[PDB]
């Protein structure tokens, strides 16, 4: 059985992955893996020769909106539940495999993932003499005492348009309990009167002082948000990815740091409204014409010891067994705010889960342009509510072809 593997990375992935291959090898000496790695330049291009010819590996590396961009009915990929018994999907959470599934077929298995959180600028909220925010009302509470405490520089928290989007969201889905998408109909779920609100909760937080305006943001910003300069304290957190957090928080005038907050909720709220992000998969080629061996492989990668021992070199693992394993052998921390920050997310209550769609770039950078019209007095509220959603209806309509 001649198996090929393909993936993307830097030589230390490469190294790992020959490694974790080897050690396959071993434990399947009839079992031999071509490996197909590159750097990512160009790797889309030649993954995407490969699939359409029909000339793809049996187990390639993909990326979450590789379902976009290959599985738009779920066929694109080898349905990973045909191969159940090769792998062991309970080490998965279904909520996790749900977002890599597309018309009922299992396209790929996150490696790992990453979640939104809060995170506060310790320094300034000492401050302020303020706990961070466990309601939306807190949050919108904290604008004005920032404003009014500390000068009106001070902004709770700095919102890029993208983390705004997510975090509008999780509210809607706190307060309605629904899907941002309807998969089966193509399009945003939301009713005409919820985009308006989603709207109108944007410009409350900027009418607030919750955080800087996109006009207020874009007059220091030829930059990374980290590196501006009112992230001195003066935009005092983010609702960022757990697994870029450092970055943000070494940037910071020590002895101040970036310390997790709590999750805002809505009283009696069941779903924490939550964005998980894969940051890779493994797929099976819909060519394969080894479809066991293949799941084998990828099973072997993802969740044992051998295979498992891959590291974190491409994140914090998703499967139980691999945390458990990880953590155990000290390789994994538990206290390093980035890794909490995941634990967190994980141990909220939520239910609904994000369609790829959703984080498909015509639709962010519409939500762009959306927050501008409103903070430049281009179009009213409603306008933009209308306007978000009809083009973003028509961005959903073809995507999801």
């Amino acid at each position: 059985v001649n198996l090929r593997m393909s993936w993307w990375g830097g030589n230390g992935r490469h190294e790992v992955t020959l490694k974790a291959l080897e050690e396959f090898h071993k434990e399947h000496p009839n079992i031999n893996v071509k490996a197909e790695y590159t750097g990512w330049d160009g790797h889309l291009s030649r993954l995407t020769t490969q699939i359409a010819g029909g000339t793809e590996p049996d187990v390639m590396q993909t990326n979450w909106n590789w379902l976009p961009i290959f599985s738009k009915d779920g066929t694109g990929f080898y349905n990973l539940f045909s191969v159940k018994e090769q792998l062991d999907l309970a080490q998965f959470d279904p909520k996790e495999l749900q977002q890599t599934t597309v018309n009922g077929k299992l396209n790929g298995i996150p490696i790992s993932v990453t979640a939104r959180i809060f995170y506060f600028n310790d320094a300034t909220w000492a401050k302020a003499g303020l706990e961070y925010p466990k309601t939306w009302d807190e949050l919108l509470a904290a604008g004005q005492v920032f404003k009014e405490k500390l000068g009106d520089q001070y902004y709770p928290v700095v919102l890029e348009h993208q983390d705004t989007l997510a975090l509008i969201r999780s509210y809607m889905t706190q307060k309605y309990n629904i899907p941002t998408i309807d998969e089966a109909n193509k399009k945003f779920a939301y009713s005409p009167e919820q985009w308006v609100e989603f709207f109108t909760m944007y410009k409350t937080m900027v009418d607030n002082h919750v955080m800087p305006s996109t006009k207020y943001y874009a007059s220091f910003g030829k930059s990374n948000m980290y590196e501006m300069k009112p992230w001195n304290g003066e935009w005092a957190g983010t609702y960022m990815w757990n697994s870029t957090i450092t970055k943000y928080s070494d940037n910071l005038t020590k002895p101040a740091k970036l310390v997790l907050g709590p999750y805002p909720m809505l009283p009696g709220a069941k779903d924490a409204g939550l964005f998980f992000k894969p940051a890779q998969m493994l797929s099976i080629g819909k060519s394969t014409k080894h479809p066991q061996e293949s799941a084998m492989l990828i099973n072997f990668l993802l969740n044992s010891k051998e295979g498992v021992e891959l590291g974190l070199e491409r994140g914090v693992p998703l499967s139980a067994t691999a945390v458990t394993q990880l953590r155990a052998s000290g390789v994994i921390k538990d206290e390093d705010p980035s890794v909490a920050g995941l634990n967190m997310a994980l141990e909220l209550p939520h239910k609904m889960t994000t369609s790829p769609y959703f984080d498909d770039p015509q639709i962010v950078s519409l939500f762009g342009d959306a927050i501008q019209y409103i903070d430049y007095g281009q179009k009213t509220v409603q306008e933009t509510a209308e306007y978000f959603n009809k083009q973003g209806d028509r961005i959903l309509k073809r995507a999801m072809r």
